[PDB]
């Protein structure tokens, strides 16, 4: 799994060999930075497809760079700041901050393919999951599932197929199969890493971290999409 160690020994050696105030671009052209991204990419399981391994690598990149430039990340304030985002690209959030809702967001092949998986808000943890939330008192489980992904994963989605209620341990899970409409450049938990992987790779990576409920939902929603 995770390693907050390398995050600290990266920012000590990156502070050292680099001019103070070093650019986003400056840290990247650095030679040791690429060596580290290599290091963690090994930790992912084998058999991961080419286009998936690429997709993850960009995420580690995002992680290490965000960690260098903005530090570590608390849970109350997961916003990574951005200049140069036309308002069309920013999630429209003036927010307010067991049962479980849970999404399988599909993107059109036109737009790229696969299904959204995201990082936990503990970004020194190397954990990729489905967008999953709980419900507010009185909230229809679909209005909740929509609300959660626009926040944790910053994507406007619209329901394809309701996958219905199922039971893991003490908890009832209601799952959806969804269509992304708009993907926002800036959303309220920007620090997290968004990856869109193919159906067979998502299954692999979620089983890799013992997320056995989410493998069944993915298998579930997968055959539903195929059904059309």
């Amino acid at each position: 799994v995770k390693l907050e160690n390398i995050l600290t020994i990266f920012v000590q050696r990156a502070k050292a060999k680099l001019p103070q105030g070093f650019t986003a671009a400056a840290l990247g052209n650095w030679k040791g930075f690429s060596r580290r991204v290599d290091t963690v990419m090994e930790h992912y399981p084998k058999g991961l497809s080419e286009k998936a391994i690429k997709e993850l690598r960009t995420a580690e990149t995002k992680r290490f760079t965000d960690y260098a430039m903005l530090g570590p990340s608390d849970k109350y304030n997961l916003l990574r700041p951005m200049q140069g985002v036309d308002e069309a690209m920013i999630a429209p959030n003036l927010v307010s901050l067991r049962s479980v809702v849970c999404n399988v967001v599909m993107r059109s092949e036109a737009e790229g393919g696969g299904i959204l998986l995201i990082s936990s808000s503990k970004l020194d943890k190397q954990d990729f999951i489905l967008p999953k939330g709980g419900l507010e008192k009185g909230e229809i489980a679909y209005g909740a599932a929509k609300r959660e992904v626009l926040e944790e994963g910053g994507v406007k989605v619209k329901k394809l197929k309701e996958l219905g209620v199922t039971l893991v341990g003490d908890k009832t899970y209601e799952s959806f199969l969804m269509r992304s409409k708009k993907v926002y450049e800036q959303w309220s938990e920007s620090r997290r890493l968004r990856v869109w992987l193919p159906w067979d790779d998502a299954i692999l990576l979620l089983k890799a971290n013992k997320h056995d409920e989410m493998v069944e939902i993915v298998k579930q929603a997968r055959a539903a999409a195929a059904a059309k």
